[PDB]
């Protein structure tokens, strides 16, 4: 890489090493830097070798416009109500309904950005900090050779560091979990979750691979 | 955490882990500089505290054991099994060579049984056998903040420079980390007087299971 470009990537991560957990915004530019478009299409190969990722980029499936209120009615072992219950306890609005995504890498960004709080969900990854480490080492597990979510590890065991030390064993634990959980489970790239609302989330996992 | 870091602590261990970033592995000079600006005097005291709560804890403070010198080419006279013959076969195959506080003893102790650390769980001298090294470290000294911030700057190099390395790397620091926390603490064990043990039987003495 040129000295620019990594000036840029350690700039974006020194902001995120400095603010709350959350920070979509320096993520994204964190983002745009570290990922390149070489790497870009290296993972939408690799996520293009199973017949669900391939056709999860001809069909591109979006969520769609979602109502918490209907899905928090479903019986409560459902993905539905988990779900719904999720965004009301941590006080997170549903993603807009987004219609570019044409092209793979646009796709790519919309499909994960979108469905981050159901991944949440469905790996059963709570969303205090140990829980948000444990889904980045997911997500690092299933979207090789992805740089950010690396990265995304890197800056949450500095600011464990420096910060807040007491948290090192819950941080690595859930690190650990996650990677772990990551490589066992099927991918979970590509799948159209609004299909799956009433679908018991134990059963989900159980047929994901997934055990939490 | 309950205890300041002050703005320009922080601004000293940014500057102090960048540097890391854009150096190689093995920089034992710029390792210590962000020692030093890390692991504060507070925290040196509570990384003494916590070791000095087992016997052998305790006990290697008062009598602060040191290696001493060590005749590499003696110890490569030892039966084939044992830790004094690996750990020499360590030092000569990779052409490495080998005090009254606490805190100078604690950084001195560990400074010199590194290599020692490496034979006896099993860590390869590569990238994913240092990260591996680290973690178990990490386990091990609760609650340092070195070795953690160690294993932050070995990520962000692998996602900047050598991405291909990530299972590796985090395999490593995976097994690195459980390994440490389920053996017997490696702090404070007078080694000098091992060198005749079987590494095998030492391994299961410590509860390392490689
Ligand atoms: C494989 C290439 C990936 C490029 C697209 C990435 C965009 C995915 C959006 C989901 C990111 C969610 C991560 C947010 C973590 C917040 C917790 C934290 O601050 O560490
Ligand atoms: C608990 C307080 C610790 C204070 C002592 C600090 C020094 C410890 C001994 C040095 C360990 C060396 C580990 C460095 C591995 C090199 C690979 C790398 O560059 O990441
Ligand atoms: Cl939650
Ligand atoms: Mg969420
Ligand atoms: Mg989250």
């Amino acid at each position: 890489i040129t000295q620019s470009q990594e000036t840029a990537i350690l700039e974006s991560f020194l902001e995120l090493v400095k603010s709350p957990y959350g920070n979509f915004a320096s993520i994204g530019k964190l983002s745009h830097v570290l990922n390149d478009p070489d790497t870009l299409q290296k993972v939408v190969a690799v996520l293009s070798l199973t017949p669900q990722g391939k056709q999860a980029f001809e069909d591109r499936p979006m969520l769609g416009k979602i109502d918490l209120e209907q899905l928090h009615q479903l019986p409560n072992y459902t993905l539905g109500y988990m779900y719904a219950d999720h965004m009301i306890r941590n006080q997170l609005t549903p993603p807009p309904v987004n219609e570019n995504v044409n092209h793979p890498f646009m796709f790519l960004a919309a499909h994960l950005g979108e469905t981050h709080d159901i991944w949440h969900v469905v790996t059963g990854c709570d969303t205090d900090k140990p829980g948000e480490v444990k889904l980045e080492a997911f997500y690092t597990a299933q979207l090789i050779p992805d740089r950010l979510f690396l990265a995304l590890l890197a800056k949450n065991l500095l600011k464990t560091a420096m910060y807040e030390v007491e948290l090192c064993e819950q941080i690595l634990d859930g690190l650990t979990q996650g990677w772990m959980m990551g490589k066992r489970a099927k991918p979970l790239f590509g799948i159209e979750w609004n299909k799956l609302w009433e679908t018991p989330l134990e059963e989900l996992q159980t047929s994901l691979n997934i055990v939490p």
